[PDB]
């Protein structure tokens, strides 16, 4: 099955309202990927500021989305505090609106247990279409 | 020239919660940005980020020097890219964020440089933010 709901979630990553944005993880290989879903809704309190006339999911959400589910792919391959360290070749394909369902994954590069630095890839998608690309992601487990 | 809130709003979309540019101290057209984003408790995302641990997300840093590179591009006239951030040391409520973007290129593609520091010294580097 592999699938983790929420409440788990919550048990594995520190993130909370309103920065919690992993809604599902729907599959997980330790030390190797992970694939969940992010639901988005007009109903999330940063739709008012991004932007009153035109609701679009900010960019940079979807780059700690993909963040936040690739922590879970670590601290469950291997302090549940991970801090972004660097973040290369970002590529933001269509925009994510209200209605959508963001699924991604990440992928792991390399996990050093010894210095608590983690590197992973990561795309997202929209109905099967890219809507991301991140070519390296890093952490350091603070 | 320098920018207030009130006239930030005037160019710049983005509202609450997501407006992440509290003051332009700086601009030259075509050229460069410096402005500031003061980091407090009383931000809606630090419940969040996190509960034992009140730390400024770094994708939020991204996004506040994309804001302040924005200003720059529609005064020198989506975040379509961005490469080469690295993020130095946590930024915490009771900083002060000062950041500079400089204009790179304007081809339909604008690229920009950003740094931010907390009392002078850097919390993080953005090689590119790639605008359409
Ligand atoms: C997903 As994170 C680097 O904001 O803990
Ligand atoms: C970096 As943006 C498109 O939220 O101004
Ligand atoms: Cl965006
Ligand atoms: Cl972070």
């Amino acid at each position: 099955d592999t699938s983790i709901d929420i409440e788990d979630i919550k048990k594995i990553l520190p993130h909370r309202y309103p920065f919690l944005l992993v809604d599902k993880v729907i599959y997980m290989q330790p030390n190797k990927t992970i694939i969940g879903l992010k639901q988005v809704s007009t109903n999330e309190p940063f739709f008012n500021g991004h932007f009153p006339q035109k609701q679009i999911m900010p960019g940079v959400l979807q780059i700690e989305a993909l963040a936040q589910l690739a922590g879970i792919l670590c601290l469950k391959s291997d302090n549940n505090l991970f801090l972004f360290a660097g973040v290369d070749g970002v590529r933001w394909k269509k925009p994510v609106l209200p209605g959508d369902t963001l699924t991604m994954q990440a992928n792991l590069i390399s996990f050093k247990s010894s210095l608590g630095i983690a590197k992973l890839s990561g795309v997202g998608y929209v109905n099967g279409k890219v809507v991301i690309n991140i070519s390296e992601m890093t952490f350091a487990l603070s």
